[PDB]
């Protein structure tokens, strides 16, 4: 089974009204049984609707989706979107993480995770959750750290230790410096296995940064991970694109992984 997290830079009406970009976005997303899409700026869900229509172009129900409400402390707010192949997996339910008091300017996440629970008959782990995160780059250390508490919360809600935490964590370059790692409970705790390594390049631009990550916890899920299957998908190289076209699709590569 194949799972990916993809930040598609300011995804919304503009990209979805461009047939060339749609073509590639669809081709990338269609690789996966579950795909998290981040940076969804789509206040009326019309871009999301266009995406699904394109995903389902030659067969209805090829993809279903779950989408969060817009999240963020001010403009511009972003939705977390999960598209998935419903013949492969089922999105069972979801909830918004309680990151404390927003009106207070006190809360722990810019875009608190909208957590989705999946059932998957073809893998060694049947029940697992995905916690999505597009971290605020200026608060990346505290937000990644806070995912430790999100993990503990998932066990409170669902009794579930099998949890994949993934997305654009902004976990590298200037946002998380080499020595700041011990400040991050999600990293210091042996509860978690970091699948995308520190050496990864997950940017479509010429920087070399391991921004986008996939982290797993729980006996059944960790056992289900194919070791070394977690990698950035360089769609520029894969499809032989120019720098221009690649970067117009997104400034990030998806990060993908296989579960057995
Ligand atoms: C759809 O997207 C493509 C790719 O970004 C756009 O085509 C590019 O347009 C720019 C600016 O005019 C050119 O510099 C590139 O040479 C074009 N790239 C390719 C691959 O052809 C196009 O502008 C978009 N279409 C519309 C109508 O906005
Ligand atoms: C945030 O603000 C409220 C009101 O000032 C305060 O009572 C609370 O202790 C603060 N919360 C945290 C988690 O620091
Ligand atoms: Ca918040
Ligand atoms: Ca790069
Ligand atoms: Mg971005």
């Amino acid at each position: 089974l194949k799972i990916a997290a993809f930040n598609i830079q300011t995804f919304g009406e503009t990209k979805m009204s461009n047939a060339t970009l749609v073509s590639y976005i669809v081709q990338i997303l269609s690789r996966y049984d579950i795909a998290l899409v981040q940076e969804v700026r789509d206040s009326h869900l019309t871009a999301v609707g266009k995406l699904l229509d394109n995903l389902n172009q030659d067969a209805p129900d090829t993809y279903h989706y779950v989408v969060s409400e817009p999240l963020g402390r001010n403009s511009y707010k972003e939705r977390y979107l999960f598209v998935y192949r419903p013949d492969q997996v089922s999105a069972v339910d979801s909830y918004y993480y309680d990151d404390g008091c927003e009106p207070c300017g006190n809360d722990t996440f810019n875009r608190e995770p909208a957590i989705v629970r999946f059932f998957s008959r073809f893998t060694e782990v049947r029940e697992f959750a995905i916690v999505p995160l597009h971290a605020a780059p200026g608060d990346a250390v505290a937000e990644i750290d806070a995912l430790y508490d999100v993990y503990l919360d998932v066990q409170e809600k669902w009794g579930l230790e099998d949890v994949m935490l993934m997305g654009d964590f902004n976990a590298g370059c200037s946002y998380v410096r080499p020595s700041q790692w011990s400040s991050i409970r999600l990293w210091t705790s042996p509860t978690f296995q970091w699948l995308i390594p520190d050496s990864a390049d997950t940017t479509a631009t010429p920087t070399h940064c391991a921004y986008d990550r996939i982290v797993v916890a729980g006996m059944l899920l960790r056992g289900a991970v194919v070791p070394d299957s977690a990698l950035p998908f360089n769609f520029q190289a894969a499809y032989g694109l120019s720098d221009q076209l690649a970067q117009a699709i997104s400034d990030h590569y998806p990060v993908e992984v296989m579960l057995k």
